[PDB]
């Protein structure tokens, strides 16, 4: 369990987001159903009042808890995968609209899931502004804790792979726009029972036998990090 509580921007905070450039559910309970329309931007997916600008090239930063700030985060045992998808603010995450920018899974070297040094870095992992149109889009931060996923929701709705998303608006100001955006998978819709990554069995299986649900990062991608760039105690 849990929830996003806003953005840096090349290191800068952007102040508390909740309901107002985060279209944030009510708590910080997980989505687990696959063609659930939650599975878009979460349980209460409606404009807020903000969108976040950003420059092409610049650093954006989500900054996750679990109950309070700089808390524990995420529970130990919720170990998975993180990744973040764009889209157009227009098509509200309707239709083939997601395109990933980041993904994250396990780190051989450091024997770590994303999620474990998610909690090291106090909630932040970022990605690079690419370069396409100037306008509103969505970015949306998806965390896949494993820990019951070797069933499925589907068959057993008290298990299974457990979704904490949250997406964020966005406003891109300046772009040459030479990377402009390509088509992208739906949510729901790019997970099914079937997906590499959805059902695994972190307790038998080794980690390095992990692969994260496709899509796979478009080229356009200009890269990112689960690592702290701000202090939020500073405040
Ligand atoms: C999952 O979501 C779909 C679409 O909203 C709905 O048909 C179905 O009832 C849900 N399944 C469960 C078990 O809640
Ligand atoms: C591995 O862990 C060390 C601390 O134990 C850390 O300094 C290093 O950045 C980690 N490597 C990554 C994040 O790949
Ligand atoms: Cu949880």
């Amino acid at each position: 369990h849990t929830l996003v509580w806003g953005v840096w921007v090349n290191g800068v905070d952007q102040g508390d987001g909740r309901n107002i450039y985060i279209r944030s559910p009510p708590n910080n309970n997980p989505v687990k159903n696959l063609t659930s329309p939650d599975m878009t931007c979460n349980v209460d997916n409606r404009v807020v009042p903000k969108s976040v600008p950003v420059n092409a090239g610049d650093t954006l930063t989500f900054e996750w808890y679990h109950n309070t700030r700089d808390d524990d985060i995420i529970a130990s045992s919720h170990h998975g995968p993180i990744a973040v998808y764009i889209a157009p603010a227009a098509s509200n995450g309707q239709g083939n609209v997601w395109v990933k920018l980041f993904e994250d899974a396990y780190n051989v070297t450091n024997s770590t899931w994303a999620v474990d040094r998610l909690i090291t870095a106090h909630g932040q992992h970022s990605v690079v502004v690419p370069h396409v149109a100037p306008g509103d889009y969505l970015f949306r931060a998806e965390i896949i804790a494993l820990h019951e996923a070797d069933s499925l929701y589907s068959q057993n709705p008290i298990r299974g792979a457990q979704f904490y998303i949250s997406c964020a608006q966005i406003t891109i100001n300046s772009s040459d726009d030479s990377t402009p955006l390509p088509a992208g998978v739906p949510f729901p819709g790019a997970y099914t029972d079937s997906t590499p990554g959805i059902q695994f069995n972190i307790y038998t299986t080794p980690a390095t036998s992990y692969v994260a649900p496709p899509p796979s990062v478009w080229s356009g991608a200009l890269g990112g990090s689960i690592a702290q760039v701000g202090d939020a105690s500073l405040e």
